[PDB]
């Protein structure tokens, strides 16, 4: 009968998941656990709410800045 008692919860719950590693980059700075766990809640917002936009473009570009977190760390690597 209630879908929508869990549905937009997957809303409610993708700010949250958005929100808590996103809240932990500001928190923690950056490090190779924010990457799995960033784009875990992402990717799990991005399954709860699958048209919860910016996680579109959040977890795309975290993702995306995780690859440049190790280019950059390939810039702690190919420097060092």
């Amino acid at each position: 009968e209630d879908q929508q008692h869990k549905q937009e919860l997957h809303k409610l719950m993708a700010r949250c998941f958005l929100k808590l590693g996103e809240w932990q980059l500001n928190l923690q700075g950056i490090n190779e656990s924010t990457i799995p766990k960033v784009l875990q809640y992402y990717s799990a917002a991005t399954e709860h709410d699958r048209s919860w936009y910016k996680a579109w473009h959040a977890w795309a570009v975290m993702n995306f800045e995780a690859v440049l977190h190790y280019k950059h760390q390939n810039q702690a690597r190919d420097e060092k």
